[PDB]
């Protein structure tokens, strides 16, 4: 077998490589964000955790995939923390995707008690609170769910490890039942079904909301008809009664208002002629809605339309980098899997471990090209940022 060092050197020069891309590409989304008013909703202090994570990856995490790499000699309990720091990382990003899906689903289905309910000083303590449950979490078998307890001596004596070290390697440190169980099973793959459902219901939502207005803009305009060919009074009560609901479910800032109040208004005087029993001076006062219909009401509805469709929009390339990340550390962690409940399979070949720790050391590189590809205001700071400076 080939020396050790040449596939341990395309491995590091690898990581190396990645580390690089993931400060850039993650210091380009917050100086973006610190630069651009713009980008300072609550969402994007999400999406800034997110980044401060991803750079992490390079600074830290990549560099103690390397370390552990090698199975130096360590004292058990150091040689956890820097095999689970990444743990505390991924389950902050995890976090961190998970209150992006809730603002916007909040801000889907109430968007009229958004602001009062999402705020800056609420969305830091909660970033501060995830940060600390993340360090709580990754750090789990520090607190004694570990194989320190068990170590091979075999390994460590032909290192020549000292007394109280073991040969660094993640494989023999860290409880594999905690790397399926409580890892991937319950802190993983549960907030990532959990971020599923809940981009779901964003879009049964806005899919909900805009075919209620397609619906109100119709009731508005068939029931105009109705009043231009009916011939008793009564056909003319019972269209407009609809209307006027129509007219205020649609409602439910002051040009928007005054032309409802035009609209009802103008609803309201032609029930009035109808109860009264003038039928053709209800059919021409009735008439008078399309003047109001193509100066107001056609422009709500347009505009009531984009925002709609502007959310989807939004949120599907959020759900997009949610993908990545289940795409990138799938493999890591279905591996893991069989390693643990297939006692009997081979265990994966070396070359397809690393690649797909690797792998899941890319996702830190992905999301600013995701921002920069399909957020406008992202894109278009990123240019003013590149253009100036560099
Ligand atoms: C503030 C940031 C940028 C720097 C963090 C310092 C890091 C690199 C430090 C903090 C704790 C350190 C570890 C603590 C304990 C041990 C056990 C020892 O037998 C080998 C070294 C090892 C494994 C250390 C490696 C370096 C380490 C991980
Ligand atoms: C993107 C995510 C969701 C999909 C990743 C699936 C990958 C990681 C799957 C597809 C086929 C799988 C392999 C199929 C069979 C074997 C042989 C066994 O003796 C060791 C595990 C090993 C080598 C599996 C490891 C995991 C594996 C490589
Ligand atoms: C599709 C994704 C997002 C969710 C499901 C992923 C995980 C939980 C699934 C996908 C395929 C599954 C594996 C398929 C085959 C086997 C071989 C068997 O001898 C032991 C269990 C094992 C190793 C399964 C464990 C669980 C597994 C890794
Ligand atoms: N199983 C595993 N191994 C490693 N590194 C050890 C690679 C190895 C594997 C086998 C071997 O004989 C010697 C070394 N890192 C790992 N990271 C993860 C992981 C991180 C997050 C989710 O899974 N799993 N994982
Ligand atoms: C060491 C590992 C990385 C440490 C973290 C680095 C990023 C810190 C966050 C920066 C915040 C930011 O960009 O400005 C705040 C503002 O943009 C958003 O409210
Ligand atoms: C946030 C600002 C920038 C921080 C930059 C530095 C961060 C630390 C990066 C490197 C960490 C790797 C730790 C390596 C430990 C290696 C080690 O113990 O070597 C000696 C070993 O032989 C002990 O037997
Ligand atoms: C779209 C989903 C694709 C997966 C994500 C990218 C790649 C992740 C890592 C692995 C993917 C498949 C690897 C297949 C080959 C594995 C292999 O060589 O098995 C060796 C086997 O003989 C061990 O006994
Ligand atoms: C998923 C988003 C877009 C990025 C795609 C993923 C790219 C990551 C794949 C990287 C491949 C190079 C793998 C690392 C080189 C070292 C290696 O494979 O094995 C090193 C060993 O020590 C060999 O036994
Ligand atoms: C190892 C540590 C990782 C690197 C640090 C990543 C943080 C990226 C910093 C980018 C933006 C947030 C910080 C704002 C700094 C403001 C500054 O430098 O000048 C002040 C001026 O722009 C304010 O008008
Ligand atoms: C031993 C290794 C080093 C230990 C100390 C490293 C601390 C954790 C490293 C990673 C991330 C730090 C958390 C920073 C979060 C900053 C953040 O996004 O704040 C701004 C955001 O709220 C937008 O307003
Ligand atoms: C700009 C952000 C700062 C990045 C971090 C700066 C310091 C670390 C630079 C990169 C990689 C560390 C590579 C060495 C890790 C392993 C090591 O030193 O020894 C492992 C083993 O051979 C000991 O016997
Ligand atoms: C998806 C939400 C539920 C929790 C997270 C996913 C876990 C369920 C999905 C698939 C498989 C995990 C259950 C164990 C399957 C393997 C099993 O039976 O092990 C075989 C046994 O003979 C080994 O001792
Ligand atoms: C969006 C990402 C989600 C895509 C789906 C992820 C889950 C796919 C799981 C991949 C493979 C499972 C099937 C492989 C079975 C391998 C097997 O039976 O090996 C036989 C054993 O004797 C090997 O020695
Ligand atoms: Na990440």
């Amino acid at each position: 077998g080939a020396p050790p060092i040449m596939g341990s050197s395309v491995y590091i020069t690898v990581e190396l490589a990645i580390a690089v891309l993931a400060i850039l590409g993650n210091v380009l989304v917050c100086w973006a964000v610190w630069l651009n008013s713009n980008l300072q909703n609550v969402t994007n202090y999400f999406v800034v955790s997110l980044a401060a994570a991803d750079i992490a990856v390079g600074v830290l995490a990549i560099p103690f995939a390397i370390t552990i790499s090698t199975g130096f000699c360590a004292a058990c309990h150091g040689c956890l923390f820097i095999a689970c720091f990444v743990l505390v990382l991924t389950q902050s990003s995890i976090f961190s995707l998970l209150a992006i899906a809730i603002d916007r689903y909040i801000a889907i289905r109430i968007p009229l008690r958004y602001n009062g309910l999402v705020t800056g000083t609420r969305a830091k303590g909660i970033i501060a609170i995830c940060w600390v449950l993340s360090f709580a979490i990754g750090l789990t078998p520090m607190l004694g769910w570990n194989n320190c307890g068990q170590p091979k001596e075999g390994k460590n004596h032909s290192q020549g490890c000292g007394e109280g070290q073991v040969a660094c390697l993640f494989e023999d440190v860290v409880p594999m039942n905690y790397m399926v169980y409580f890892n991937f099973f319950a802190c993983v793959l549960v907030p990532l079904l959990l971020m599923l459902g809940v981009y779901l219901r964003i879009f049964l939502a806005a899919r909900r909301q805009l075919a209620d207005l397609e619906d109100n803009w119709e009731t508005l305009n068939d029931n105009l008809k109705v009043i231009e060919k009916a011939d008793n009074a009564a056909q003319v009560k019972d269209a407009l009664t609809k209307m006027r609901a129509a007219a205020l479910d649609a409602q439910k800032m002051k040009d928007f208002r005054h032309g409802f109040d035009i609209l009802v208004g103008q609803i309201d005087d032609a029930l009035k002629l109808a109860n009264e029993g003038k039928v053709k001076e209800a059919q021409a006062a009735a008439e008078q809605l399309k003047t109001t219909r193509n100066a107001y009401i056609q422009k709500y509805l347009e505009r009531a339309r984009s925002t709609l469709q502007k959310e989807v929009h939004a949120a599907k390339s959020l759900a997009i980098i949610v993908g990545l990340f289940a795409l990138c550390w799938l493999p890591l962690h279905i591996i893991n899997c069989f390693t643990f409940f297939c006692p009997d399979c081979s265990h994966a070949p070396l070359w397809l471990m690393y690649l797909a720790i690797v792998l899941s050391h890319t996702n830190s590189v992905v999301n600013p090209f995701i921002y920069a590809y399909r957020i406008r205001e992202f894109r278009q700071t990123f240019r003013k940022i590149i253009r100036s400076h560099v």
